[PDB]
């Protein structure tokens, strides 16, 4: 009985990092087996150098760093695809969808381009995109000092998570991230209960064919 | 004035360094501006990462490196396009044709696929194909010890390099590798003078697209 394949994607501070390890938590204290993963996985040698660029540490050709953040994903594919057969449930804290809306977000990017690397991918059970609104998360402290970590930029991230949005091969599940953190981990946690019973019935799909 | 671009693929053992460092040499001494490139480009970050596992050093995910392949072009195009613009021919020995056709030679890897992330790259303005038969080629040594380098993983990547000619869109020149080092060098200099004259006159193009 194959895991489920949980995505987290959301606005900034909306709480993709805090969501992923209360639900990780929560489906294990509840006799799942389930783990956490993350994207970029900058552990690798390719996420090392997303890590860098991340941090501004180094300048990276804007095509170079979308196929980097995708390969990053791939590297990953066989651990996915090993984990969910062996009928763990795993729950990722970003994914392609952040790949594409990212560079999506440049001048003179489509998002036909973006998407391409990614197409093939494991494909997410349930994709979860946390909303917020920008008075709220403003309350959840400062911007970050990494790349991207700036309001006209992000805004633009937003519009290309709409259009991605519009795919209706994906099952996307909105959350209404403005609530405690506990209000928002109990939608999401019962969200992905349904989702784990589900997943054991069809086979794992792929991503954006 | 701007420089062509001009690419260098084929068989194994078909010529592409020797002639692209031959054909270098000729351009500059016929008073041309002209500057050699090849693919990978071993010396950045990326482009060790490419070598290690062409050496069999390290294992890499199949998407995952034809990723970092096309990402190690990308990380050269601000070079190649302020090259060009400033009259400057280049010569390449190896580009985006080989990427589709060594991954292309691989199971389950559509030829759409890997064209995708090389979409956009400066187009070449002519694209010389080194043609040889197994026979001739066998003369000029053995195998080398990298990756990819066997008789049936060759012939799978010829066949995606015919599927790749069939694209109209792209200045192709067939030349006969089976002659000897200078009447090749002959005639891919001569094909080369015309596309240089000729590249002036019409804008750097985008790649498959
Ligand atoms: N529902 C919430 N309400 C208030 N603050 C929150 C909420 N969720 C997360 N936070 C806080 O906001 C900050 C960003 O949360 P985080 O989970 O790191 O978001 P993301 O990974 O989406 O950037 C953290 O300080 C976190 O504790
Ligand atoms: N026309 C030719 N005839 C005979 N040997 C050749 C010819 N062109 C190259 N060689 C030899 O074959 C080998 C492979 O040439 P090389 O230019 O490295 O090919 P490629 O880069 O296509 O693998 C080298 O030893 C080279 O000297
Ligand atoms: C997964 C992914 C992410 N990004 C950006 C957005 C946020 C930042 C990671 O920041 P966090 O570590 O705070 O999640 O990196 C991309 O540009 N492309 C990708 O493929
Ligand atoms: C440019 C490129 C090359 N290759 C393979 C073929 C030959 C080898 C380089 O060998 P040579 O150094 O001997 O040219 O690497 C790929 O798989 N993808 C690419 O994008
Ligand atoms: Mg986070
Ligand atoms: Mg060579
Ligand atoms: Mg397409």
């Amino acid at each position: 009985r194959r895991g489920a394949l949980i995505v987290l994607e959301g606005v900034d501070r909306a709480g993709k990092s805090t969501q992923s390890r209360k639900l990780v938590e929560a489906l294990c204290a509840a006799g799942h087996r389930a783990e956490l993963l993350r994207f970029p996985e900058r552990s690798t040698e390719i996420g090392k150098l997303l890590s860098s660029y991340l941090q501004k540490k180094s300048d990276v050709e804007d095509h170079s760093v979308h196929l980097l953040f995708s390969a990053n994903r791939w590297e990953q594919v066989p651990l996915i695809k090993e984990k969910l057969s062996q009928g763990v449930t795993l729950v990722v804290d970003r994914y392609a969808f952040s790949g594409v809306a990212f560079t999506g977000a440049k001048e003179n990017f489509s998002l036909d381009w973006c998407k391409q690397p990614d197409v093939g991918l494991p494909k997410p059970d349930l994709v979860l995109f946390l909303q917020l609104q920008l008075a709220d998360a403003a309350k959840r402290g400062a911007f970050g000092h990494e790349r991207y970590e700036n309001g006209a930029f992000q805004e633009r991230a937003l519009r290309c998570f709409h259009q991605l949005m519009k795919d209706t091969t994906l099952n996307w599940k909105m959350v209404d991230a403005s609530k405690s953190i506990e209000a928002v981990h109990e939608d999401i946690r019962v969200l992905s209960e349904d989702a784990i019973a589900t997943a054991t019935e069809k086979p794992l799909g792929e991503l954006w064919k």
